[PDB]
């Protein structure tokens, strides 16, 4: 009263023969297919004319233990057996080279990852910017990677004495915004002559006096707060030594 056995995706019959009718109590010899741990078993035709195979008879074969790449991680979403997949990511300051994923597939008479694990390499940087009248200090002057810091310094005169004022942040570091290209954290500083002041900025104010690309000692700057802003400090300031202003730069508060 049993029909022909089911067509199992995980198993095949050891000795298939031409037939389509089996009485209850009939046992047939089956085998696990490629990608499953080798096992020979029996399927039985039960009293209700339905075929029953033993529970968890065919176990999917395991692929090699994945490792986390150095400076990266391996992500096991299900397991490390036949048909499953793994993905890889690199850590902050590193970029992936190779395959970001692998699948556990049939390889010859066993199973294997259809891709090799990737490399997570340090994000490189271009040489930091050149600045007129100064330079940066580095043990390696032409090799930069994520995290590295460079400090700039102004050139001295022919007698080794201070000749310029270093204006702005003296240090910058190799970073990345996209996790692929290395960028310097900010702009390099400027090396300004000792009798000069760089153009002053006061938020929510305009200069009403003559603007200059660069000011000289005792040059005056007059500021005006924008509409609806209140002034704190004197509106007229003069260029001092060390890129300073006397009185100090004013402020505009809403």
């Amino acid at each position: 009263q049993c029909p022909a056995p089911p067509l199992f995706p995980y198993a095949k019959p050891i000795n298939p023969t031409d037939e389509s009718t089996f009485p209850v109590g009939t046992s047939l010899k089956y085998e696990c297919r490629p990608g499953y741990i080798k096992r020979q078993f029996s399927i039985t035709c039960e009293v209700n004319s339905v075929w029953t195979s033993p529970q968890d008879v065919c176990i999917r074969k395991q692929c090699e233990t994945p490792l986390d790449p150095q400076n990266g991680i391996v992500h096991v979403n299900t397991d490390i057996r036949f048909g499953s997949s793994i993905t890889y990511t690199c850590n902050e300051g590193y970029r992936l080279i190779g395959s970001s994923s692998a699948m556990c597939i049939i390889s010859d008479q066993s199973v294997a990852w259809d891709a090799e694990a990737p490399i997570c390499e340090s994000i490189p940087c271009e040489i930091p910017p050149s600045i007129p009248n100064g330079d940066f200090f580095s043990p390696n002057r032409e090799d930069f990677h994520y995290g590295m810091v460079v400090t700039y310094q102004c050139n001295t005169d022919a007698r080794g004495k201070k000749l310029f004022n270093l204006v702005g942040e003296p240090s910058i570091h190799c970073t990345s915004i996209d996790g692929q290209v290395g960028v310097w954290s900010g702009p390099p500083p400027q090396c300004i002559e000792l009798n000069k002041c760089t153009p002053p900025h006061v938020e929510n104010a305009v200069i009403v006096s003559k603007n200059k690309s660069l000011f000289s000692l005792r040059d005056m700057v007059e500021f005006r707060c924008q509409d609806g802003f209140m002034m704190k400090g004197d509106s007229s300031v003069y260029c001092r030594s060390l890129n300073r202003w006397e009185p100090q730069l004013p402020s505009c508060a809403a």
